[PDB]
């Protein structure tokens, strides 16, 4: 029996009617790998009303993604408000982890000015983790030009961690 | 030594009496894949009202949540409205928004599917915040609109899974 | 670089002094599979009374939960009732209801197994809600019925695992 | 003729929406990429159920303590080098305890002949692991109260156990 495609994404809800395999011992390895990923996504999601948030769920902000949203706010296109960009920034911070930044920080010569930005981003990541609503509120208070700098730095760090 | 079948499903509870391998470094890859699945199931389960207890009975277990809901829609197998609403909460828990958003994005604008996708998305998010509340709302819907909503959710569930 | 054996079991704590690979992209698949298992064990552990401390002593550790329970049933190895009830809570935690429901469904109606399966299922669910409460209930049972219940739970545990 | 997996998705969730040309579809990924992602995701799940409230903690995030690691920090405190305070060493010890698990120590304890003096250390470390798991802030406070020489002994024993479990 082939693996049940519902079970591959989580739990088959079709009871005894379902004729596919729900028995992990007989599944090929690829299906067991795919299911772990869907399940990890669900577990992570299950352990995660503010201005600008609902806008990120609309058709064009979905297509932009959090990065497109933030890059758009920087270039003042696609109608991204500041509120939305701050919410998006919180989402970006949630996706980063400190340890990867510390690793970058450690490759810097001392008194490199990058070190200051790395530490700023690290503190944003930690604030965001403690209280993202608070962190978002702080971000909205920043002058536009410094917000955009901060975003841009965070975006550059996000790209560089991922190509190393 | 072959991997211990108890350890493959979680944790071997047989202490030193057990002669099988509890050492993941010597397991074949297939057994380490199977165990990860049983362990994820357990981790997910470990972080989880009228009509609920009924879903644990022999025939509702055989129907599954989808059988229960489909049965309610066709008024067979003695499924009460209360039970169907609980079962609907369980279906919503199994879905995720992001998959619906992805479907929503394939729609041409002003497609009437978009309205249903957004309705289901809001039910998923309510259910995640407070499933007891979401269930109570569902019980208040007129039977015919409840059945519509269930049916739409079921259809979305099926189509996500065949793409 | 070979994978770091500390990272394989969790997180390497040796900073930059460690010369082994902490980069998953370069690991062989077996090491990535082994690490997932150690990390799942850690995640599960991180989201977890009279007779409890005894189960951590040298000989109860060697017996395992099942040894402890089997010992209590045969009145050997100095297992108190309190301990056996704690150990029973741990056995219940390791079982899951769905597997029992599957067994229950293979039974002809009015089979006396059905009554035991449902009893075990309700114990599993009580234990999941409140294991301290479930342990207290177990302590209140007459020895002879406790031993029956334990034995039934042990038999179900063995049969689910050989099918 | 198909798409390579998205490197962002491999480390978590791609945040580039539809602009991204790489595959976000696990059904078409090679197994190695699915294996790598599971590891990044488990790290994230574990991190998300976890201190800068407490003295000595913030110091462990600085450039040189990061390079030393927890083990370097503890070994440095023992040898009185690299400017590790007692406070920091206690925080680091809490982190080391978090990484260990009791069951492995119990297994070591079971290999010992009775009245072996190792048994006493194994049980001390086991109780530290369990205290730390219940309340790490409390455990850290206790550790700060120990006389330096007994703290260093305890740290050293814990380090040795940590090494030996990992080479068996
Ligand atoms: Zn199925
Ligand atoms: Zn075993
Ligand atoms: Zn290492
Ligand atoms: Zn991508």
């Amino acid at each position: 029996r082939n693996p049940c495609k519902f079970e591959i994404r989580g739990h088959c809800l079709n009871g005894k009617r379902c004729h596919f395999s729900h028995n992990y011992f007989e599944w090929p390895p690829h299906a067991l790998l795919v299911r772990q990923n869907f399940m990890l996504n669900r577990i992570l999601k299950s352990m995660d009303e503010i201005d600008g948030a609902a806008e990120l769920d609309r058709t064009e902000e979905y297509a932009l993604g959090v990065v497109g949203v933030l890059e758009s706010y920087i270039g003042s296109i696609n109608n991204i408000t500041k509120q939305s960009a701050c919410v998006a920034m919180s989402k970006l911070l949630t996706e980063l982890n400190s340890d990867d930044i510390k690793k970058l920080r450690d490759n810097e010569e001392l008194n490199s000015p990058k070190i200051r930005v790395y530490n700023t981003v690290i503190s944003y990541i930690e604030s965001n983790r403690k209280n993202n609503k608070q962190t978002i509120h702080l971000l909205k208070r920043l002058p536009a030009d410094v917000l955009k700098k901060t975003i841009k730095n965070t975006l550059d760090i996000h790209k560089s961690i991922t190509i190393n």
